[PDB]
């Protein structure tokens, strides 16, 4: 079921962002998100995964960092920029 | 009952901090606390002694300085650092 081990990823930035997010590395995850093709969906997925891991976090420092992921803030800011730009392509982007 | 007058103190920084604290010298007391072996207990003892002397203070300026000893703040900050570091050695430190 696994793909070809030598075949390059179809969505490299998506996989890198997902990988960096599963391990609470936020600075790196942020850099990967800044390079991904679809940023609003990536930010929402990131915030979902962060708030999901916040419960499973053992260390208090890691849980505190996870609760302040502010990945939803990235999505809101980028969508505010998009809405200010077009306000007609923004709806198509949403839907 | 007194110890040997020429014998060096077993806990020099503790005695210096205690001495500097009994006389409302806070800057010096702070420096001694920064050098002591056990800092959380020293800070709590310092804040206890300060709030105990605050009642006995005659001058209003001395009482005002004593009520703002913020030695409990030092203990809280240092324990926050310790808890963020290990969170498992912090409990052993507490108990």
């Amino acid at each position: 079921n696994l793909p070809d081990m030598d075949r390059r990823c179809e969505h490299p930035w998506r996989d890198l962002f997902l990988w960096a997010i599963l391990q609470n590395r936020q600075e790196m995850a942020n850099y990967f998100w800044a390079m991904g093709p679809e940023a609003v969906a990536a930010a929402l997925v990131g915030c979902k995964i962060m708030k999901e891991m916040a419960h499973l976090a053992t260390e208090a420092e890691s849980a505190r960092s996870m609760k302040n992921a502010k990945y939803e803030q990235f999505a809101m800011d980028l969508f505010s920029e998009c809405y200010s730009n077009s306000e007609d392509r923004a709806y198509s982007l949403l839907v």
